[PDB]
DNA sequence: GACATGTTGCCT
DNA sequence: GGCAAGCATGTC
């Protein structure tokens, strides 16, 4: 096989917007306790800018017991429970209270384990339903709160390997964020034409 | 203590 | 497309 490295501090240490864009095409890897490796290529992200960003948990520089990952070194995971039953996986970027939400993956390896984790553990699921959402991907990759405040550059259960297929400048759609002035600002980024994206913005494309 | 707020699967 | 169940969390 190929000599496989992992993306380190050099990659994670950049402003939220650049990082959110740079994530596109990269491959998120999860190794389960049973030895099974799961792989998914990132196709959709969101940038949360910090104290000025009225949609971010760090708005006005607010630091709570929950959002501490956002104020820790670039690469630190911020995993929180939303709607009492779902997880959102964020990665701290460079900049006070700034992070990036992972929204969607193209599933590449371990799809049958993903389908079990998505259906057998809670509530035939098509391949498109596996990772097409921030909380869907957390379920499919077995991400929960025990992953909160871990370092994505150093952790032996979850890492980021560099992807062979990365989009260039014109292939990236900058659109409004999902479920959030700061509601309308284009801080969501996804691969144009990808069937694995959670929500298509047909207005921000045309 | 109260209570407002924050994605997915089904349904309209 | 619309619609809330879900309960963790933050705030008063
Ligand atoms: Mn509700």
């Amino acid at each position: 096989g190929p000599h496989m490295t992992r993306l380190g501090l050099e990659f994670f240490d950049q402003p939220a917007v650049p990082l959110a864009r740079a994530f596109l095409g990269q491959v998120l890897v999860r190794r389960l306790p049973n030895g099974t490796e799961l792989r998914g290529r990132i196709v959709e992200t969101e940038a949360y800018l910090g104290p000025e960003d009225e949609a971010a948990h760090s708005r006005g520089g607010r630091q709570t017991p929950r959002n501490r990952g956002m104020f820790m070194k670039p690469g630190t995971l911020y995993v929180y429970i939303i709607y009492g039953m779902y997880f959102c996986m964020n990665i701290s970027s460079q900049g006070d209270g700034a992070c990036v939400l992972l929204r969607a993956l193209e599933p590449l390896e371990g799809l049958e384990t993903m389908r079990q984790l998505r259906s057998t553990l809670r509530k035939v699921l098509k391949d498109r339903e596996l990772c097409s959402g921030p909380s869907k991907l957390c379920q499919a990759l077995a991400i929960n709160k025990s992953f909160d405040q871990r370092d994505l550059a150093q952790d032996e259960a979850v890492w980021l390997e560099r992807g062979p297929l990365e989009p260039s400048e014109p292939a990236v759609v900058a659109a409004a964020r999902v479920g959030v002035e700061w509601a309308r600002k284009p801080l969501r980024f996804y691969v144009r034409g990808s069937p694995w994206v959670s929500v298509v913005d047909r207005v921000a494309e045309q």
